[PDB]
């Protein structure tokens, strides 16, 4: 099986681990892991296309889409690759990732490893609202805290 693990930081209180996993290299990949210092509710959670050398959650940019696609939520048919839904955090801030996802993947052409792992102020809309943003960035807000997708060490 392949592993990985992002380390979310940000300027603010967000902060987190999130693990991938993957057993066969065109399997299921499973992410999980906690978030802590969020807002309650819903935030936007994301697979961001900037894998250069950067600081922070300055560049990361638009969503992970080698596809062409547009946006939507993790079940929809249209969706980038790197659009992963919503985590909810609790009253005290900690929000527990549990997904299952069918289109990432950690291996061969489009592999997220190198990719930035990246939470949202506000939810994603998944596509479904009233303007063309919708359709590039699911109007999720400010990114609150990111990091890189690396293989487990
Ligand atoms: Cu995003
Ligand atoms: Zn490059
Ligand atoms: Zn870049
Ligand atoms: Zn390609
Ligand atoms: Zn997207």
């Amino acid at each position: 099986a392949t592993k990985a693990v992002a380390v979310l930081k940000g300027d603010g209180p967000v902060q987190g681990i999130i693990n991938f996993e993957q057993k066969e290299s065109n399997g299921p990949v499973k992410v999980w892991g906690s978030i802590k210092g969020l807002t309650e509710g819903l935030h936007g959670f994301h697979v961001h296309e900037e894998e250069d050398n950067t600081a922070g959650c300055t560049s990361a940019g638009p969503h992970f889409n080698p596809l062409s696609r547009k946006h939507g939520g993790p079940k929809d048919e249209e969706r980038h690759v790197g659009d992963l839904g919503n985590v909810t955090a609790d009253k005290d801030g900690v929000a527990d990732v549990s997904i299952e996802d069918s289109v990432i993947s950690l291996s061969g052409d489009h592999a997220i490893i190198g990719r930035t792992l990246v939470v949202h102020e506000k939810a994603d809309d998944l596509g479904k609202g009233g303007n063309e943003e919708s359709t590039k960035t699911g109007n999720a807000g400010s990114r609150l805290a990111c990091g890189v997708i690396g293989i487990a060490q």
